[PDB]
RNA sequence: CCGGCC
RNA sequence: CCGACC
């Protein structure tokens, strides 16, 4: 048992298992790989990495295990669930890839259209894979509780239902029982939101980046307590958390609209994933058997998903070879924070949402646009940009009780240019069949008249 | 204008010059360096970027600038002078070394024994670069500025001494006023709040406590007479955050491992910049094209290279692919005259490792398996072997050494040594 | 230019004209009177009067009405106004009297059941009787004040439209023109409840009685600004402090159901208000110009309810009379602790409630009320004691976004108790006053008590009347 | 065992006894005498009383013996030690007087000053009038302790010892036998200074006044054991919690530059003090009897000194008697804010001092003073008034020492009077002849010399060569 | 500055 | 479980 000191987390003590275990380089990567991603040129402050959100996370859901087993001892969970519980929660983000937040929402849903996959699946090779490598069989026995169980429930805990649940009123996940799944939701809240690892990022996000975090979670974690709710085991707030429920959703809509929702920073990690993806094939990493993966190739290799750092974004930026010129062009761009130009802002309407795979043809298909403006500069694929920030989760159900962002960047940064990429916009917002912008009727002077939708003012 | 967000100073208000130095390749990659260093594994919350609290020593010297200007009249604040406290206030630290002190502190004596320099005059090497890259002189004198002067004169500010007299040909400042007369307080607060260490002293109230006073017919900084309380709480502050970055025992293990990879891996590092020139990681100060391409990335990429011809090499990363840091034995203060300074900087391994101490003991180490380390006056003892009998051979080794250097009697010297100790009549006096 | 400093809001730093309101003889009789009353008895560390908390109160309204003033700059707030504000924050609570609520609350209606009288009628009547004494009106001209409008703009913000409202939608006060209808929410508010009263007292017994306050009124005064709602101007939020509201609240609950209904503090509110009663015709209080005034009549006088306070308990608890040895003695039963004991609980149904001008009625039928089985004590008509006692999205507008009046003040937000308690402490007389209890319970088409059941199995079904619960 | 929520504390449990005890008029006298006194006039916040002290006082003593009988058993305190110690911490102050410590401090010294009188003896006077009274001794016999004996126990923690030793006349208290000496520093130190009274009342007067208190007892009852120190068993702190100690004595000297000796509650006090005499011969209250007795003499019958608490002061404001006039009026002066200003402030030198017999005549030398100056107000002792602020009588002291692995050696122990002259008339050169017939009785009384007494000295300053001494 | 004294 | 129901 080891105790460490944070500035949010505060007390960092754990299992002697679970202690043994933390001090890793398998889960070191996620100090290596920053959890803001983008905040890095977005937060002057906020530099932490994925080890810092994880751990947290992993004490949070710890923390909750034991008010829950203390104040609640009818559910009879003994110290060896609160061991599973840590173990699973030391990986709550422990498959994701460089930048965090630009490999499974702007890299991996780039790269291969073929294979979408998400840092869930990832999470959870990686996990299994670190686990293998460890060999900690006789330390788990050691702990007292059989690996073969207690690997499963960690692998669920992470990833969610992997028994891919059928129709049928059974338990979707094969590790928790009927009767089982109050402890697993304190890792992730699938369903309230109200989840440790959620908090963990809220209240780290608002200290390192300069935010009020009006939220209590230990007096929720305090309050909270395991209730019976549609013959299932939950959590929820007893009487009194309702102000402080409030505003955690209050400062998590103000989080998620004013960093994760920018705009310089956005053009900043779209001008980073596409130098990345430029750069595909000129950074290998070696994996097993002395071969090579590309970085590009490597979400699904363990070899180099354990080595799969930010370091990259460095290695481009410091490319020793002679073929990365494309490449080192867009680095010295983002040296200097000359980044893209954004042309405006757009969300698309209805039901319909693309899929991963249309990602990649959204970045030709908006460059495709082309309305009967004359443009000094052609909108090509390398000239023009797409950038779909996708908004997982989101739309949930009376949040109290429980698509999409698209930019256009111009690549060229000249007057002109800057016109050009204007009408672009406009074409690729009429061809996506996107509403007016809010100060339409200056930024598009020349684009908006040619329908008679924007001088139909009643 | 632009505003950068900051939990040290909120909002800084930089001018197009000061923008475009802001927004600069060298200011951009200054926040590729660690204030804590290997603390940061020892401390996770702190793990702050350099620039940051560059920016913010900035914002809080022009704040002070500003404060001065208005409060009297008669100080005839123009812009130069302010544009000098900006300047001095990017450039401060602008090439501070791989993981800022740690590089400049260490990696120096195995860099290049025949020119010694420390983080300093990277520093100012660093900024000239940037000055010479940038291209930005005529946006300089757009803003009423004379280049060469204010350069100088932010690189005097600086710990560097411009001016070769001490006290005699006015100071060193030649270029400056030596009569003429913060940073420091703005990367305490900001290595408090990183660090989640508490600091009862507020930084603005000291800010707005200073004023211009005539002492030996020369302009000093003066505080309130009822601004004890604030000074004290500072100092605290500041004394605990340098002992945390400092003293930690993971921290130390991780700075001297860095040494070590640094060291090793002489041979299987270089850079490139102007010329085509490949120089080593020590080259990384003579030459500002090395310290161009300088990123604390060796902290992983040593520890990521797969090649057979750095097997051995990647075998250092190996002792952190298996988590076990060097034993912690001790310490001890230095007496009389006789010290370890930089010059047995690079000898103190070399002495530590031809010791042969008289007592029973089979575990002994070499030079590259011997590392003395001092916290520069105290010198803690990390023994690099695991064994726990190659730990007691290696205390008494050390004990042997600093009994023969006649140090302070350490705390518990008794149970580390039955003998070592009990040799010396000056240290066994407990009264 | 004083300041006082208090324990709940730091530094109260007060004005020239308040503090000659303040060092007088009428109002330094608040330093006298208990803020919880009868609580004082039941929790030993709500010992706190309600000078500080005037206090306070002014001090909140002088807050609020200098953050609109100075954010808004069209509003016209003058100094004026603003003082006036704060006047009234600190004479909105002259009018209490021994105990505070337990004496218009349960003494005097019980005692003059003729007379409609509120301590907001007390606190006019003694506001009045601090400016004519003292010469007040001198200072007030001096300080910007004219009393002829400011005097009567406060009085009614301590109890409201003075002159009879007329029938039509106009604008009943005559103190302020429209113009000016957000100053008329800062210290008392009906609408929505949103006055620096409650923010004041809240904060005070929170800290008095070891609740802990989680409302913190600086933010929400900080938030406050005015936006106008219904063609009127109103004090509203920042959409982001409805959870802070939603505390506030909680907090308002906690005190109601931990403070304010007590079970022990309101049997001991009966006992002193009992000993008051049989101890008013034997206490004279002089008034003005020698007029012996009682207890229940001295609200007929400022001179003579001037010299009414706390220190009539004591007045009573230490009497050699013979003529109050029946009051003292009902004290004396309090230092022994040697309290009435608690019999049921019930609530009322539908909309007829039970009012104060029958509250000196209600014992008699409880009398009445004789159970349908044999009863080893029949308890008198004075050996049983009935006593009664008293959303977030009201109507409060919540600012939108950067707007002034924006009023986004929808959110669609996504009667009294009887308590009977018995004389007599035998087993067999707590028996006889439960059956009593649940016929009266029984009866009267109220509410059941909650352990009726076994309170008494032979008065559970007296009629239909009370044994509905659609 | 019911238990009473205290603001501070919490909750509180008590014994049977405890409760038997408390329910009962003298005990309940102590709801209707302020703490603070007349700090309330100064102080709003501080309007908390003597009640919920000494609840708070006895349960303190109760944690104290229980976690020092409970760490060490071969203390061997047993259950009757443990009940006679909580007695002892709720009836400390059973004998205060109206407006707390002016009593026996200002009022009943100068109305008799002929009697000693410490509110310690009314408070075992008015516990042995409870015990008789309300038939306890059948109930203490009950639960387990032997009145005889224990009762005496009692008295003595309340008071001290009950007879007169000299130096060494073997162990003074007949109460428990010398190897439960600790016992007899649970409620009332007076050597350490560390008495569980003195938390209690730390904490409720930073908890009313908003001062901040950084003291826990909590860390010290965890830490405290009971040692040997000069063959007498003490208990003694972990040294680990010796800052925390600091802290302690840190807060109460904020609490002894702040709220005692305000400067304002001090005048109020005195004009309170004023008042209660000038009533003293008219107000009447009814004793044992039905013998009459003053407010000075009720101090003398319990039955009598029951009834008498800070009402007496309302008592006094809200009559109409024409007799008790003059006295009324200076109760309104108090409710106008027309009080008297401080001609000064001063200190004795050496070891003079002025003890409760002198009080009554400093005002009159006070008067005495023959400035050779024209002084154009002829100063009457009337005139004038002089408050004798006894400050109340250090970080090691009788320190302890609970110093790991070393559960027998205690060694690691290693780390005045005010006098304020007021002048009751307010003109402006009225207030400059006080003042220098202050600093000429001053000068006279071989005092100090005043800070500001130069201020209004221009005459009578060169006849004094004392005075132009700064050395 | 007689309910303020960082 | 009459100064408790946190
Ligand atoms: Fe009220
Ligand atoms: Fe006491």
């Amino acid at each position: 048992m080891k105790v460490i000191n944070d500035p949010i987390h505060g007390h960092i003590e754990l299992h002697p298992l679970l202690v043994r275990i933390i001090d890793t380089p398998q889960f070191q990567r996620l100090r290596y790989i920053k959890q803001l991603g983008g905040g890095y040129y977005v937060f002057p402050g906020a530099s932490h990495n994925r080890f810092e959100h994880s751990l947290g996370v992993g004490y949070l859901a710890g923390c909750l295990v034991h008010a829950l087993g203390e104040k609640q001892p009818e559910l009879q969970i003994s110290e060896r669930d609160v061991l599973c519980v840590q173990i699973a929660g030391l990986c709550h983000d422990l498959g994701h890839g460089p930048f965090s937040h630009m490999f499974d929402g702007r890299f991996i849903p780039l790269a291969r259209p073929e294979v979408k996959w998400t840092h869930e699946q990832g999470s959870v090779m990686m996990f299994e894979h670190l686990i293998n490598s460890n060999g900690i069989k006789p330390v788990m026995e050691q702990y007292g509780l059989i690996p073969e169980e207690d690997i499963c429930f960690i692998k669920e805990q992470i990833v969610g239902p992997l028994e891919s649940p059928v129709e049928d009123s059974l338990w979707p996940y094969k590790g928790r029982p009927e009767n089982k799944s109050f402890l697993y939701e304190i890792v992730s809240n699938k369903r309230n939101g109200i989840d440790v690892d959620k908090w963990d990022y809220f209240a780290r996000d608002c200290h390192h980046l300069g935010i009020q975090n009006n939220f209590d979670y230990k007096r929720f974690i305090k309050f909270a307590r395991v209730c019976e709710v549609d013959n299932e085991l939950r959590i929820c707030a007893r009487d009194k958390e309702v102000g402080n429920l409030y505003d955690m959703f209050h400062t998590r809509n103000s989080l998620h609209r004013r960093a994760y929702q920018h705009k310089v920073g956005n053009i900043i990690d779209t001008m980073i994933t596409d130098a990345f993806l430029k750069a595909d094939d000129y950074i290998e990493i070696t994996g097993a058997g002395g071969k090579k993966y590309r970085i590009s190739t490597a979400i699904d290799d363990m070899e180099a998903y354990t080595k799969l750092t930010d370091n990259i974004f460095l290695e481009i930026l410091y490319s020793t070879d002679p073929k990365l010129k494309d490449a080192r062009e867009i680095l010295k761009q983002i040296e200097y924070r000359n980044l893209f130009k954004y042309v405006g802002e757009t969300q698309p309407t209805g039901q319909i949402k693309i899929k991963r795979e249309d990602y990649e043809s959204l970045p030709k298909e908006v460059a495709s646009a082309k309305p009967k403006v004359l443009l000094d500069v052609k909108l090509k694929a390398e000239d023009f940009i797409v950038d779909v920030i996708n908004m997982d989760y989101g739309m949930q159900e009376k949040n109290p009780i429980d698509e999409q962002l698209i930019r256009v960047y111009c690549k060229k940064v000249d007057r002109k240019s800057l016109y050009a990429a204007r009408q672009y916009f406009v074409q690729w917002c009429a061809d996506r069949n996107f509403t007016k912008p809010q100060d339409g009727d200056v930024i598009a002077p020349l684009i908006t008249p040619q329908k008679k939708e924007w001088n139909d003012s009643t």
